[PDB]
């Protein structure tokens, strides 16, 4: 039994079932004997009786078996389109070997389309993108038009594992999820693990009847690990979620950046849909190039941000050389430092005097805040996205300032440049429908986009957008510049 | 007993001895009772008999004890120059608290010099440096002229823990160590640990008589941890090394960059020398600013290198758009990719054809090398600084090519751009004296710069300069550019 209490630990890699759009045969490490097979092997390949025990040549024919062994020459599955059985029937075959077990997957051959041709057209239309924003926006549009799914989304994973919908292409009649968040729990760790192993993940029919693998567990008491099997059946928890949304089919493409799971490209269809192997090969290659291009664009953006910060700090260091009183320059200029680090407000605490710009804590709250900073800082940059966790009093003004980054501007006195961010929920740009409801099944209304978003919103109460690595290494460069010039002026 | 077999595990933090240029008093957590004291406490403070048992007020006076408690308001030692005892004598006092033990160190007061004044003059002369090279060169010169030591060196730590002498200022009559390396073993882990805890480290007299701490071990069987004590005595192994070099005194300043031990600024003197507390405070502050400035200059250099690589790859991608045959463009252009990554040679392996430029393996060695690359690469960047460890045959041509970085330039075929580096010892730029010999003591000739350099040279045989993080992330950006454009041309 699987329910909302144990589904964070569900063994989704050994479900003992496949999807009905193909059939599976498991063989020994060297592909001599047939250890396991799907119930629909007979119906689809045209074979009578149990196949477990019969030799590889006996079931498939000596002609085909020879070609499969040659291909095994790595857990990366081999794609063999338009192969032919002894019977004469045509099949697209996925072949892989994992935990010294050979798995063979059969699809009815729909191979009348060149895979490289499609992928090259697609990759050409994204290669010339000059920003992350331009790549993500055009990609959902492009995939929707090329693969013809009713909805295409891109999810980006936040630091805390939560997903954000950063791009959407949909049918006009469907509701928008653009700018909406889902919590980390909506995609368990074992699911993220498999998304990192498999580029592509297909669900042909959410309402389809799953086909069992025989035997479900062997003599040794070992289940069949379908980690790299494209026919692997899906969790009944996720199944119920898609049916509640009106989604019959899906296909997700894994976005790998610096060897980490950055996010997913996810295609939803309102009717059943399986893509042929040749189209899945093209989509996978598109996924690889999209991933590589986003990686370079992220690097280029990081670089530009740090360059801009250096130039800004140079401009300031030149002004500081021509002005006698440094304290007066800081009081006139401090708001300009808001251009270095994305913030909703910035403040200057110098000689027990406060000066604020934008969304900052109230005037009366600053001395307590400044004392706290002076105690924990230890003359280094200090940052939190959850200010109320450190100062319970700070809860009262979280709507204005939930996050703080503090920069020491003096080696000697306790003077600081303070950067502030409003709580995440204030900065929301949701494009969905508030009076949009969802049908539910046995498990409850937990498995609806409406409730997912509500759970996320509670998880990030009194918290701001976390300070990135780029934000912290700019803050550190600013600390050295300001401490440096403050020393010269004494 | 300590010798060349166990000195890698020597407990240098609990030697049970101090240096004779001051005296030490250990007290309880709250500084009520005197637990331990140095033998020379009596001789220097003018007190009769054992001090262990007598209360804090009894030994120092209620006047002074009150001022010391106030200062304790962190293992960072408090510097209290020109304090006065009940006796009327003047002392500079270092006060700290570690493992709930208070340690008080006394120096005869030579406080007739302003610490901030000296440091500000020094920091002004390094603040305007525009390259790492310009900072390191001017710093040895500046420190030598200001602090008046016979020799000033900067050691930079390599990836493998080995030290390189990257800057030198010396008396003309002394031998140069510029461009020389020492092995990781010449500074044990516990020494590097203490160098990270203490900015400054002083040895007043290598030939001085060490003063014991009484008791060396208390009732509980606990030794006195002198980790943060500036009077802590030095290993007799290092002692013998300095005496073999003709060095009587030293002072090292720790260079901390991105919270790691980057290297040391080390001052050597041929006669005994202790700097007064006010001068040590200035030197420490100089050390902090030198560290912060080098950190920014390293960041700026990394940035410029990656910027230059992007511009170069853009220039290439524009040529590739205007030229029909990409293979011919690569054969004409491949040598130009040597501007992206520091290398002694570069090569192109395309369509089972080889083209080389600079120091590369012999023509006949390439096919074996290309096959190996194709097996291990897995379509990612592959790099080693020790090629013979991976291919024993490669030992024969290590003088020409000891290191290899391989970039895949095709998604489909096994085509590669190969970068090569000669073995480290070929690229040596040693400025020392080959017929320069050293006197030795009990331990042997192991404790001489001549033998240290010889041991290092053996440690790095058949090895090249390791590929940096900057080298690998440029290689990765080049892979995406070349694989990207190679796809468009099919
Ligand atoms: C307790 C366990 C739960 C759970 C498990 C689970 N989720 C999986 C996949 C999955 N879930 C989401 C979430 C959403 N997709 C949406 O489109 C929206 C809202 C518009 C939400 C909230 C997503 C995105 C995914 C990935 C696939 C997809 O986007 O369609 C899986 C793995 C399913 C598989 O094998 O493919 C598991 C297991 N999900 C829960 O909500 C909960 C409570
Ligand atoms: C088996 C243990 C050994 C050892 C231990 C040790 N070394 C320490 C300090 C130290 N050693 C070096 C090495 C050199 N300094 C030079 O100037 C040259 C050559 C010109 C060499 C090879 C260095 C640089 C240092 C740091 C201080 C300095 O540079 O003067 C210490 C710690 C000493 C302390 O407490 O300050 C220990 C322990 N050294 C060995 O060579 C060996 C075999
Ligand atoms: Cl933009
Ligand atoms: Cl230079």
């Amino acid at each position: 039994h699987v329910d909302l209490t144990n589904c964070d630990r569900e063994p989704i890699h050994i479900p003992g079932y496949i999807q009905p759009h193909g059939c599976l045969i498991a063989c020994d490490n060297a592909m001599r004997m047939v250890l396991r097979h799907s119930e629909n092997c007979g119906e689809l390949l045209g074979l009578e009786g149990d196949l477990n025990g019969r030799t590889a040549e006996d079931v498939l024919g000596k002609r085909l078996v020879h070609d499969l062994r040659n291909a095994l020459t790595t857990t990366r599955p081999a794609m063999l389109p338009a192969m032919e059985t002894s019977d004469g029937r045509s099949f697209d075959i996925s072949l892989h070997r994992y935990k010294s077990t050979t798995i063979i997957e059969f699809e009815p051959s729909d191979s009348d389309t060149q895979p490289l041709g499609t992928a090259r057209k697609m990759v050409d239309r994204i290669r010339e993108a000059d920003s992350v924003e331009s790549l993500i926006s055009r990609t959902t549009r492009l995939v929707k038009a090329t693969l013809g799914y009713d909805r295409v989304l891109i999810y980006r994973f936040e630091e805390d594992g939560a997903g954000k919908v950063v791009s959407e292409a949909k049918q006009p009649e469907l509701e928008s999820f653009l700018g909406q968040y889902f919590p980390a729990s909506d995609i368990p760790q074992q699911a993220r693990a498999l998304y990192l192993k498999n580029t592509l993940r297909i669900i042909s029919d959410a309402s389809g009847t799953p086909i069992p693998v025989l035997p479900a567990v062997d003599v040794s008491g070992e289940p069949l690990d379908l980690s790299y099997a494209h026919l692997r059946n899906f969790s009944p928890i996720h199944c119920e979620y898609l049916r509640n949304m009106g989604v019959a089919a899906s296909m997700s493409i894994s976005v790998i950046v610096d060897d980490a799971l950055w996010g997913l490209i996810v295609c939803h269809h309102c009717s059943p849909r399986v893509l042929s192997m040749p189209v899945r090969i093209a989509a996978a290659m598109f996924g690889e190039f999209f991933s590589m291009f986003l990686q370079v664009l992220k690097q280029k953006r990081r670089l530009d941000t740090i360059n801009h910060a250096h130039a800004a700090l140079d401009r300031f260091l030149r002004l500081a050389a021509h002005r006698a009183n440094l304290e007066e320059l800081l009081v006139d200029s401090f708001q300009d430092f808001a251009r270095l680090i994305p913030c909703d407000g910035v403040g200057l605490w110098v000689g027990n005097n406060w000066h604020g710009h934008g969304a900052t804590p109230p005037h009366d709250a600053i001395p307590r805040l400044a004392r706290f900073v002076a105690s924990v800082s230890e003359g280094r940059v200090w940052a939190t996205h959850a200010l109320s966790q450190a100062i319970p009093e700070a809860e009262i003004y979280a709507d204005t300032a939930a996050g703080m980054l503090a920069i020491p501007i003096s080696q000697v006195k306790s003077d600081y440049l303070l950067f502030f961010r409003k709580e995440i929920v204030q900065n929301l740009n949701w494009a969905g429908n508030p009076e949009k409801s969802y049908e539910t099944g046995p498990m409850g209304d937990r498995l609806t986009p409406r409730k997912s978003f509500a759970i996320w919103k509670e998880s990030v109460r009194l918290q701001a957008q976390p300070w990135s690595e780029a934000d912290r290494e700019i803050a550190e460069t600013a600390r050295i510049a300001l401490v440096g010039v403050a020393f010269h002026h004494s």
